[PDB]
């Protein structure tokens, strides 16, 4: 359909993988 559809799940597929990442260590905080 789109090769570059994909191309664009880049920048906003790295931003939820990083949140996810300092959510771990906000817990981690206890």
């Amino acid at each position: 359909s789109n090769k570059g559809a994909i191309i664009g799940l880049m920048v906003g597929g790295v931003v939820i993988a990083t949140v996810t990442v300092i959510t771990l260590v906000m817990l981690k905080k206890k």
